[PDB]
């Protein structure tokens, strides 16, 4: 009944908006966690059983409210929507943002009051009704959105505060769906309260649909083909043209241009720049309006700095210069009264204003409160009020402004700037604060060699996360001009080929000091294709190269066999939980034996192979004598490789300090070869066995191999096995006879009491070992504690032995 | 061929190719060396001196993503002179490197086989440049393609340039305009370009052979054969040319359709 007059008022409200109908392009939804707007609020039991709310995300301004309203639009006129729902309800908070307690608020242009108690009558039955609330990061008043004190009645009659009725609405006995809209910066104040909630990201144009919207908005043959391909030949703009701010702005700030005449491409390298370039396009023939852009200049940004984002149908502004070059104003951003639709006066999406708000720090107040207050929940996060600030503040930038606008700017805050750096730099709670990605925005926006040097200086390593291009740009722009940056771990979430091509360009600019990581992310097929040509320069390279749990298969071999020799600065690499399944492992060791190679690591953990490239490893190993630390950890590989195993070191002068071992099969041979290794090869220093089906005669035939004086073997494990609690003893004893090891452990052995007695009796009378031992999960009788907690304060000469767990 | 066999073989064949001083051919027919074992190939070939002289990659399921060591390796050896790579999964967006291939003389490659390719255009355009580039092509074995008219018409545009040694050609599928045809025939009586040529499924109509037997009856263009097959044409066409041969054996042959 009263869902039909009102789908048509959102109707009327929501078609004049620009239109926009034929002038729309669909943006990417994406839930990764490791879309489809239709059904998007399955409750289904895959993994959302009792959800009920989404939140939506993306890059830096997409004008997310105006996807909201496409999405109201069409419910309201159907389009094939099944209705799941009786009403949405379109809340523009950027005008709820009042202190004033509120009741439930159906009625928005004041009309006839909506049919409120039956509404909640109809309530009970049908949880049809939902409340496309929007504009979340612009709830004002004290930044005080934390769990609420008061809670509300469910008829919601009650005029209760926002802050105590709406938000333990949402809190607790919400019964209708839930669905808001926010940047990433500053909300977790809502998601530390308690929702059970779902996250969705928006993306903006690829460049297909790109030109596609470029068509829908120009007309067919007057600019829309020429404009678009002269600024594709642009190296830039088309890391921004993703953004949909950036090709709202463009489209609609490159039709005044015509009649000029070829000035499209020109001076447009960075937002800041674009929207400088359109504000002056806007604003030329205006110069009078030099006191008037400054008088509203003086004024806007104190819409978020007092946090009254709200003009008042500006009667702030009404104060300050109100003349017709309001009207002007207004008649040139149609888009300012026309959303409020009844009285009230304001701006698009508030990105000019943040850019008003730099124009006012740059004519002429005090910097210290602002970077102090940076990136809260007072002053509106400041995101991209320090991002145009940063912008503007290239010195080129400064002289064309000063002599622009006849304002005089000040150089401190360049400084001020500098220490908030250094600030961030020993911030320890960067997972909670503002990331790594935004100063890097920030110093590419301002395109200052030494600065962005000496920012870069106060960052040894760096951990970001790439999600744009222009986060790749970024990137590159920043480490290109690194010198104090150790390590570069970089996480991928996705034509790569060439981006992380210039990602370590820029590492052969830090050829003054580097190391890398790329772990757990998914390097496709040319994904091992870079970071190759890359080591194939000569230079001053990564000294130890990362790729784990890596998406990685056998291509990637012969690329790194072909850099591990054209390679003289890296002395370790590691391939880990990475598919390597065999072969590649031959790629890996023809690279590593036929050149000469400073290499010092070796990791096959977890790489799917076989003992069918054991006997290659070996070559290799013989070969070399660089590598002496090679980890094949617990990969699949295991006897059948045991003559292989030992002849790796059946000499001396092998030079092979740690050998970790894999979960192996027959034990008898393979630690037969273990004592042939143990007694002939001089430096070896740890023998890993771990998790491995080791037998009592196994390990009694080891022991046999510690027989053999004069062998340096240093820390030592054997994790799993069932033995008779002599062989124990015998291990002992030989290492009272010589001091093979330092330490031991044993694991998941079920060993019995008489074992530890043992253990703890020969320790005790001149210890046998004389570091450690590590002893765990046992449900061993406690006299056996009391031996073990006895012995280490009378002698600590065994200084731990791990307790179980009391 | 045909052989059971996979990546696994392609560095060791790599590694035998640079031992063998004896092997003057091998083939690799119809065996699943998909992708960078055509690396591991290339790599082998180049890097040591080999007196290889064909060389099949015909249906291995590689794509032209390999294309472009293909090129290097090719450029790089000159022993190297027959190369199959037979209606395999490539296509177009290799088509610059099947033209720098051969952008240059003395490449060296008699014959090469082509592919079920994609796009016609850029290809053809790319076989264009070989053809008006290259010395000693003998043969172009475009079979099974979607090449369009415009695509052969460039290619007889490529034919424009004289003094290009091409024998043997083909073209078998294409739908194309039945003076398309008389292009190519006419500008083979300009210059004696090839040997013979195949037209296989290629819905001409009467008219394209009608205008092929005219322009072959007066001093024919071609000198050694002609093959056409699976036309239901109408029988005036199989009088004129079932007459032409006797008086004129210059075109020793066409191949009858079915009587």
């Amino acid at each position: 009944d009263y869902c039909k007059m009102y789908r048509r008022h959102v109707r009327s409200r929501f078609y004049s908006i620009k239109d926009l109908n034929s002038r729309y392009t669909q943006l990417q939804l994406v839930k990764e966690h490791p879309l489809k707007l239709e059904l998007l609020f399955e409750p289904e039991d895959g993994h959302s059983e009792p959800v009920h709310t989404v939140v939506f995300q993306g890059a830096a301004g997409i004008g997310k409210t105006i996807l909201a309203r496409k999405i109201m639009l069409d419910w309201a006129l159907g389009k094939l929507f099944k209705d799941k729902f009786d009403y949405l309800f379109f809340i523009h908070c950027r005008e709820v943002s009042l202190r004033t307690p509120r009741s439930l608020a159906d009625l928005i242009v004041s009309c006839w009051p909506d049919p409120n108690p039956p509404v909640c009558k109809i309530l009970r039955k049908p949880s049809r009704i939902l409340f496309l609330m929007d504009g979340f990061d612009e709830l004002q008043g004290a930044f005080d959105e934390h769990i609420g004190e008061v809670c509300t009645d469910w008829q919601k009659a009650v005029r209760g505060d926002i802050l105590l009725s709406s938000l333990i609405r949402k809190k607790l006995l919400p019964k209708a769906s839930l669905l808001i809209t926010t940047r990433p910066v500053a909300l977790e104040k809502l998601q530390h309260l308690l929702d059970h909630p779902r996250h969705v990201e928006i993306l903006g144009f690829s460049e297909a649909k790109r030109k596609e919207y470029f068509f829908k908005y120009f007309s067919n043959e007057l600019q829309a083909r020429e404009a678009f391909r002269l600024i594709q030949e642009n190296e830039v703009l088309f890391t921004m043209c993703f953004i949909p701010l950036v090709c709202w702005i463009v489209c609609t700030g490159l039709k005044q241009q015509m009649e000029t005449g070829k000035s499209l491409a020109q001076t447009s390298k960075t937002t800041t720049a674009v929207y400088v370039f359109f504000l002056s396009s806007l604003l030329q023939s205006r110069g009078l309006f030099s006191d008037y852009l400054q008088g509203l200049c003086s004024l806007a940004a104190d819409g978020i700095w007092n946090q009254k984002i709200l003009f008042e149908e500006c009667d702030l502004r009404k104060h300050g210069l109100q003349k017709t070059d309001v009207s002007a104003f207004l008649r040139m951003n149609v888009f300012q009264k026309e959303v409020d639709c009844e009285r009230f006066y304001s701006f698009s999406h508030m990105t000019f204003q943040e850019f008003f708000a730099a124009m006012y720090y740059l004519l002429e107040r005090d910097v210290k409160v602002l970077l102090e207050n940076y990136g809260k929940f007072e002053k509106g996060y400041l995101i991209f009020v320090v991002r145009f600030l940063f912008g503007l503040v290239n010195q080129e930038r400064t002289s064309y402004l000063e002599k622009k606008l006849s304002c005089k700017i000040s150089q401190q805050v360049r400084l001020e700037l500098l220490k908030w750096i250094e600030v961030k730099a020993k911030a320890k709670k960067l997972q909670w604060q503002p990331s790594q990605l935004e100063l890097f925005y920030c110093l590419y926006e301002m395109q200052e060699e030494d600065f962005v040097q000496s920012a870069m200086d106060h960052f040894p390593k760096i951990e970001i996360n790439l999600s744009t291009r222009m986060d790749h740009v970024v990137s590159s722009f920043c480490i290109k001009n690194c010198h104090r940056v150790k390590t570069l771990s970089l996480g991928f979430f996705h034509l790569t080929s060439s981006f992380c091509r210039g990602l370590f360009s820029s590492l052969s600019t830090n050829r003054s000091l580097t190391e890398l990581d790329l772990s757990d992310n998914t390097l496709g097929d040319p994904g091992m294709r870079v970071l190759c040509e890359a080591l194939q320069h000569p230079g001053c390279n990564i000294q130890r190269l990362w790729l784990g749990r890596c998406g990685l298969s056998h291509q990637c071999c012969f690329d790194i066999s072909s850099v591990l020799s054209s390679s003289q600065k890296l002395v370790e690499l590691d391939l880990s939980d990475n598919a390597l399944g065999d072969f590649g492992i031959r790629l890996l060791c023809v690279g590593l034996k036929h050149l000469l190679c400073n290499l010092q690591k070796l990791w096959l953990v977890s790489c799917c192979l076989t003992s069918a490239c054991c006997q290659d490893l070996a070559l290799v190993l013989s070969s070399n004598h660089s590598l002496t630390r090679l980890y094949i950890g617990e990969n699949a590989l295991g006897d059948s490789g045991v003559q292989v195993l030992c002849e790796k070191m059946k000499d001396p002068q092998c030079n092979l300090q740690k050998l970790g071992l894999v979960n192996s099969g027959l034990t008898s041979i393979c630690c037969s070869a273990l004592t042939s290794v143990l007694k002939t090869n001089q430096n070896f220093t740890h023998l890993y066995l771990r998790s491995n089906a080791l037998g009592d005669t196994g390990l009694r035939l080891l022991c046999e191999g510690l027989l053999h004086p004069d062998c340096k073997l240093q820390m030592l494990e054997l994790d799993n096995c069932s033995l008779t609690s002599h062989s124990c003893w015998n291990l002992s004893t030989i290492l009272t006879h010589n001091h093979s090891l330092r330490k031991l452990n044993l694991g998941n052995n079920d060993l019995g009491d008489l074992c530890v007695v043992t253990l703890c009796e020969v320790l005790k009378q001149q210890g046998c070992l004389l570091q450690s031992l590590q002893l765990g999960e046992m449900y061993l009788n406690r006299e056996t504690k009391r031996a073990l907690e006895a012995l280490q304060e009378e002698k600590p000469e065994l200084t731990i032995v791990f307790e179980i767990s009391w």
